[PDB]
Formats: C-alpha cells, sequence, structure tokens
C-alpha cells in the first residue's frame, strides 16, 4: 500500500471536436474512434481531421451514456432508460437491445466483463451477453469512496475513469477498486475554459488506441480533442 502515482496529462496534439456533442462515452473499435452522446442521443464515428462525424446514427430522445467495445461488438448504456444496445458490424447496427436496472453513466470491458459506473462510488461488473451483474467493487482512494465516477476506459491493466466536474482522472484496479494513480487534466480544461460557457461542458471522454497505445481525451461540448502523455510527477 503506497501512493497513488501522480500523473500530470501532457498536451501533444489537438484535434477538432464538434461543440453540440455532449461526449457520454469514447473508445476506438475495429480501426475506428467511436462517441456516444446523450441530448441528443447518438452513436458516432469520428474523424481527427474534422468535427463533423465520418458517421452518425441518431438514437433520437434516448439519452445514451457510455460505450465500450470487446474488438467485436459495442456496447451502449442509456442515462435512466435501463437500456443497453448492442452493435455488430461495420458501420455499427444494433442488434441488442437489453433492460437492466439502475444508472448507466461509463462503461468499459475487462476480463470478459463490462464494467459499469453510475455516478456513485461502485463499480459493478456485469455478463456481456444479457448484462447479469456478477460483482462489484467499490472505488477508494487512499481508503476512501470517491463519488462521481463517470465514462470508462479499459486499458494498461488499469480502469481510467473520469469523475463528472473534475478534472481528474483515476487509474483504478478492477480487481480490487483501489485507485492506483491520479491523473491531473486539469490543462485540458485550462484550454478549452476560453470557449465553454455552458455548465455541463465538462471533461468526459477518454479512449486509448489499441493499435498505437496513444491516449485521447476530451469533454462534453469542447470544441478539441486532445492526445496526451502522461507524466509522472514526483
Ligand atoms: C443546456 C442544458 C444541458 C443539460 C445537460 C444534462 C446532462 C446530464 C448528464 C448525466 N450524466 C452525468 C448521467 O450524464
Ligand atoms: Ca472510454
Amino acid at each position: 500500500v503506497q501512493e497513488p502515482v501522480r500523473r500530470v496529462a501532457h498536451i501533444i496534439r489537438e484535434y477538432p471536436h464538434a461543440t453540440n456533442a455532449f461526449t457520454q462515452g469514447l473508445v476506438f473499435h475495429q480501426g475506428h474512434f467511436f462517441e456516444s452522446t446523450g441530448h441528443q442521443g447518438t452513436l458516432r464515428q469520428l474523424s481527427l481531421e474534422s468535427a463533423q462525424p465520418v458517421w452518425m446514427e441518431r438514437l433520437g430522445n434516448i439519452f445514451a451514456e457510455g460505450l465500450a467495445s470487446d474488438g467485436e461488438r459495442l456496447y451502449q448504456l442509456t442515462w435512466t432508460e435501463g437500456l443497453l444496445f448492442t452493435w455488430s458490424g461495420m458501420p455499427p447496427q444494433r442488434e441488442r437491445t437489453t433492460r437492466y436496472s439502475g444508472e448507466g453513466w461509463g462503461l468499459c470491458y475487462w476480463n470478459g466483463k463490462l464494467v459499469r459506473s453510475d455516478g456513485g462510488t461502485m463499480l459493478t461488473f456485469h455478463e456481456p451477453d444479457g448484462f447479469a451483474l456478477v460483482g462489484a467493487v467499490q472505488v477508494k482512494l487512499r481508503g476512501q469512496p470517491v463519488e462521481l465516477i463517470n465514462e470508462l476506459e479499459c486499458a494498461n491493466g488499469v480502469i481510467y475513469a473520469n469523475i463528472w466536474h473534475s478534472s481528474d482522472v483515476l487509474e483504478i484496479d478492477p480487481a480490487t477498486g483501489t485507485v492506483v494513480g491520479v491523473i491531473d487534466a486539469s490543462a485540458l480544461t485550462r484550454a478549452v475554459a476560453g470557449q465553454v460557457t455552458n455548465p455541463e461542458a465538462v471533461l468526459n471522454g477518454i479512449a486509448v488506441e489499441p493499435g498505437s497505445g496513444r491516449i485521447f481525451m476530451t469533454g462534453k461540448l469542447w470544441p478539441r480533442l486532445f492526445e496526451v502523455r502522461l507524466d509522472v510527477v514526483d
């Protein structure tokens, strides 16, 4: 038991993002870059050369939320609807609708399981086929539960998680819920501050590219998505 590692996200490069996209899910999938939005609900494939998506399916009034990939299918939560959409093929088409209890904030895939956050302190673990709960951990930083756990990303042996309305990103051990790292991504929030006005225009959305290990972060309604390098601070 030691101090969580402290890191600072250093902006490597910036790319256009759409200022009308409320980013709730962000993941790489079968060579492409995907985003889930609510208000209005969409699944979109992003270009890094333009804010205009290369492909989008509109979900109407459904408030879509976190988005996970197992390499073959995309899995997409909803906020209070209790709907999980499972997408397959290229372009993705929905092949399954699944009802679940509780709220859907972030989602990622780890060790054959979907890991789900709901804005509380808990990460719950679910079977991809039918979304039955199989386990849970409480997310704890220095032994203390952390509320507001939002978009997820399963990479590098951890779960990366946004904290809603914070510029910190946690690194969580999925076996235990222990926070093993805290990333300061406040340079990203500072970077867009002169351009965003909406109260909900907050850092959210982490995706790691499988083929390159390159790490990307954005925010709701942000004009930019950022590639970051995570530097240890001592
Ligand atoms: C112009 C007003 C925009 C209202 C936005 C409401 C965002 C709800 C976000 C919920 N969650 C944290 C669950 O996504
Ligand atoms: Ca993600």
